[PDB]
């Protein structure tokens, strides 16, 4: 993949200010397009989008295809008439989520009640045509949350046997009964995609490309899981039998448990890896570049029996991630994909990426706690650049946070390192621009910052703390946050570092 040198910014849709608790799909993600072009930036990144549950992590969906909800513009249809809102008090700067669930939900059935009632021929029209075309994923995640309100948000395992075993007799009467419901989560994913799609089409017209991401194992708990066990290592009662994470290491002697389930990888072969295509061909019409999560782990992944409360009990496993990226490359013509590779080192990671031309990851707040042999370090990157360089993703404090909390050893090596490189600084609040202009300089061809850093806020904007119970997704910004001024600056440092 040939990548221009450019820059993006990463920003959660979430993240986007605007009236009622949460960035939606509207003017005002709109607007920030508008601000990025005009910042010279060439490339938007996101977090998943699909629908969230408890802790509200776009990492744990309900669904591998399915669209948020929670980022559906509520305006467009109070405009028709087919829903009254009413703001019971959102705060300003964050995302509420206990409150957006309780308000949110009821506002959106409200508004299909209203759409039901109101609706145009056309609407009904392009509402039962995107049903029809969407029905090889859309049926289940339709009926699989029906099924979950109506369960009271069991888990799908959880539910009465006929229906978590999908017993025909049993769906056909349960989407008999559950109907409305059904059609409502539809008439969710058709806003969704409809929004999502106008506003592809306005970063398009502004010359921008939508990095999205997708997580390589998808949720226990989700649609296509219930759906296809077959694709899945689970027990006769839908129970992993094996889940994913990663092994102990000088960091942690437990290792990660994450919980997820893992690929029957030789059926997925077998059926000429039917279910990744599908999920490319679904996030390719909304993204022209696909992050995708734990990308080793298409090379090999550390299974963990699923009794094991840790991760010390797995065993690294290969997966075909060969022939699945020479499958993809075969129907999709090229791999439009971007590897979080963080932390691997390992040589045949290295060589799937590159064989496919793909694009791993470096992220400057890890490239200071040691040495000048420390790949984070941008004299390290190699010199084709195809790599993404991040001051710090979601999963990392603002780099001011990150610098406020920095060992001695860090601020003195990162200030003698940045000033190697014709960079200083002043003020604390300057070192997220240091290190901006740091990735900058840097051959990586694409430079990819969180907008927190552009804002040079603090802790208090931390997207998420891995490990930390609560506060996590729910950053916003505030209205006209993001100003001339710091698009102005980016815009100069582009230019300065030829990415425009
Ligand atoms: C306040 C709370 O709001 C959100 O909570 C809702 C979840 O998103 C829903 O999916 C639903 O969760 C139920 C599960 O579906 C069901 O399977 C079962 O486990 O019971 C769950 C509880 O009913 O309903 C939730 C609301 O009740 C949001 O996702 C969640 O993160 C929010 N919790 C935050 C608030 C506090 C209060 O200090 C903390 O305990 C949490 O750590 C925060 O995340
Ligand atoms: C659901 C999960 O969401 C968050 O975790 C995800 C990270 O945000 C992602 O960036 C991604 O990070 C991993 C890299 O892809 C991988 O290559 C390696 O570097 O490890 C990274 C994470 O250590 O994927 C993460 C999901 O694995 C969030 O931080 C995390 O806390 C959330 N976990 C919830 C799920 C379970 C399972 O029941 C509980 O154990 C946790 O307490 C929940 O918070």
């Amino acid at each position: 993949m040939e990548l221009p040198r450019a820059f993006g910014l990463l920003l959660h849709p979430t993240s986007l200010p605007g009236p009622y608790g949460v960035g939606v799909l509207g003017r005002e993600a709109r607007d920030f397009l508008r601000f990025l072009k005009e910042a010279g930036g060439r490339y938007w990144q996101v977090l998943p989008l699909g629908p969230t549950g408890y802790g509200d992590s776009p990492y744990q969906s309900f669904s591998a295809f399915a669209g948020n909800p929670y980022l559906i513009d509520l305006r467009p249809l109070a405009e028709r008439g087919y829903v009254r809102l009413e703001d019971p008090g959102f705060p300003q700067g964050r995302v509420d989520y206990g409150l957006l669930y309780a308000w949110k939900w009821p506002a959106l059935k409200e508004a299909f009640r209203g759409f039901k009632e109101k609706a145009s021929p056309e609407e009904r029209e392009a509402f039962a045509a995107f049903r029809e075309r969407e029905a090889w994923w859309l049926e289940d995640y339709a009926l699989f949350m029906a099924l979950k309100g109506a369960h009271g948000g069991l888990p799908w395992n959880r539910w009465p046997l006929p229906l978590r075993k999908r017993e025909e007799k049993a769906l056909r009467e349960a989407k008999s009964a559950l109907a409305e419901e059904v059609a409502f989560h539809a008439f969710t994913q058709w806003l969704f995609f409809r929004q999502w799609g106008a506003l592809k089409a306005e970063a398009e017209a502004l010359g921008i490309r939508i990095i999205g991401d997708m997580p390589i194992f998808v949720a226990e708990d989700s649609a296509e899981v219930w759906a296809h066990p077959e694709w899945f290592h689970l027990d006769e009662e839908g129970r992993p039998t094996v889940v994913a994470g990663v092994p102990p290491d000088y960091f942690s002697e437990t290792g990660q448990r994450w919980g997820n389930p893992l690929y029957r990888w030789d059926v997925l072969e077998r059926e000429g890896f039917s279910f990744w295509i599908r999920r490319l061909e679904k996030a390719l019409e909304l993204f022209h570049l696909v992050r995708i999560d734990h990308f080793r782990g298409f090379e090999a992944y550390w299974e963990i029996p699923a009794s094991c409360p840790t991760a010390v009990e797995g065993r690294w496993v290969k997966a075909p991630g060969e022939k699945l990226f020479q499958k993809i490359q075969e129907v999709f013509g090229e791999v439009p994909v971007l590897a979080e590779d963080l932390g691997v080192i390992t040589p045949e990671v290295e060589a799937l990426r590159d064989r496919f031309g793909l694009p791993g990851m470096k992220v400057l707040q890890f490239a200071f706690d040691d040495g000048m042999e420390n790949p984070f370090l941008p004299h390290n990157y190699p010199a084709h650049g195809r790599v993404v360089v991040y001051t710090g993703t979601h999963d990392n404090d603002t780099t001011l946070g990150w610098y406020r909390t920095a060992t001695p050893h860090e601020k003195a090596f990162m200030a003698r390192y940045l000033a190697d490189w014709g960079i200083t600084f002043r003020e604390e609040e300057e070192v997220p621009w240091a290190l901006m202009h740091l990735g900058m300089k840097s051959v990586a061809r694409l430079a990819v910052y969180p907008v927190q850093d552009v804002l040079a806020l603090g802790s208090e904007a931390r997207m998420n703390y891995p490990g930390r119970p609560s506060g996590n997704w729910a950053w916003r910004l505030l209205p006209g946050e993001l100003s001339p001024e710091h698009g102005a600056r980016l815009r100069a440092m582009a230019e300065a570092t030829e990415r425009l």
